[PDB]
């Protein structure tokens, strides 16, 4: 993926959109355009760069995705891990993230403690990282910290995940 | 449903508008709209969600056409109350909202006294929610209190009425 | 009065441009057209456009002076604390630009100020405005007093 | 020109990047861009404002443009060199950068830290501007600081380099 990544993203958010659920409907073009980008180097810093720089609802569209099909937010995940600076990145955009994309991918996570399970996993998988997760919730707007307590405290062990070491 | 509301956001924000227009002004398609939306699981939140993150001047009219037409601002608000979580969903929205957005929907409310107590009638009703409203009127910038302070000086009882 | 200030927001950008560069062009469709509008809700929709539209009716009002004047004329006679509060929510390059015009058309600071001296207003309004900025802005802003050591005096006063 | 400078602007952001992608390879039309630009008085700090205010991957594509081409990123460095406050208008956009676009741009001279060397051997050049780029870096959000720590360990010397 030397190119494309920035035609496809320059590509219309009707087509980002409808690119993203056949990409997520069928596991098929779903690991090769991944595993294309995993093998090229930073080349998945692009696209979570590109997909974080999109319009907001198309990174939206994907969670829902990812959350509907968990599976595939297991294959999403197991190649942001093994790739350098792809956890980095989408802890990064965490932050940068608008606060009701923030309190989407919160949400989403709260509903499925399995792949919040599975995301908290992947961050003490990879070298470091503890504390930028740890830092980017703590160092965030107030709501959103209010909103996440007030979501985890209905489940003390989600809870207790979040509290980690 | 997905297909019904996330067409509508990436529709065009004047096309949108055409149908919050025609929506608001025919009242009943408003009841059929928002009453479409109870049964469906969360379609009022994602709906809110929709237009919370639509374009600014787009969210402004569809305010407008609320006041305009009173009796629709009581019902979107009252189907509200109805749906579980969607007042938590609209006050995290008033916080995330663009502070110019804010000011005007904060206008407009105080012009229409009847509306702005109606506002606070049905975030009373629901569990908590009136709770979150208290916390978000503390973290704004000052303009927002000092441009509150101009009109709710005119007029203390509403400030009042805030405090009750 | 409502379509046409809705439309003229949701027009493209490009041609938003140059529905203003004409219109300030020619004296009379700037000086007729916003008297039918005093017969708020343009300043808001101006001060919710591309920052590009906000950045050019700005400068065309530095390119033809006369109607800088007029422009503040109307909003003086009725509004004028709308537009102070546009400017503390203005996008801070926004801002920038137009303290610069301000520096780089002298005459126009002055009448930027006196028409805001009229009544005991913005002698504490734009003097928050002021002291509510972001340091790095500040900086910019006071370097740029420098140039025009005259205008250094008019601010203070 | 004022007429081509917006034109550049309201080119179509896919456009404005086949356009810079072009006027980089070539040196005759990139000399020519900036001759024309510092011919005339102030409209480099003008052309900066608008691409300074165009799309972010616009802003990001040209900073790796003159990244994958190191010669022309002292080139352009070079023609802002010419007039001040370019230097501080594009310190002034440093902090006003959308926090992925700093981010972008800090990264690309970790990647490249001769280009890291080359930027910040201009910034001493100008009056203050070191000082101002010191206020800067110490008034960004904390993540962007935190996350420059972590580039500072993968790149000790930009740390030496720094206290010059």
């Amino acid at each position: 993926m030397k190119k494309e990544l920035y035609e496809f993203y320059f590509m219309p958010p009707l087509k980002q959109i409808e690119f993203l659920e056949e990409l997520v409907n069928n596991p098929e073009k779903f690991k090769e355009f991944f595993k294309r980008l995993k093998e090229e180097p930073g080349a998945m810093e692009l696209f979570l760069r590109n997909l974080y720089l999109m319009h907001p609802m198309v990174q939206i569209y994907f969670l829902e995705l990812l959350v509907e099909n968990p599976e595939l937010f297991k294959l999403f995940f197991e190649y942001l891990e093994e790739c350098p600076g792809a956890m980095e990145q989408f802890l990064l955009n965490l932050y940068l993230l608008h606060p009701m994309v923030q309190i989407e991918f919160l949400k989403l996570l709260v509903e499925n403690p399995e792949l919040f399970r599975l995301f908290f996993e992947y961050l003490k998988r990879c070298p470091g990282a503890l504390e930028l997760f740890k830092e980017i919730i703590e160092l965030l707007d107030p709501i959103i910290q209010k909103y996440l307590k007030k979501l985890l405290e209905e489940n003390p062990e989600l809870k207790a995940l979040v509290k980690e070491v």
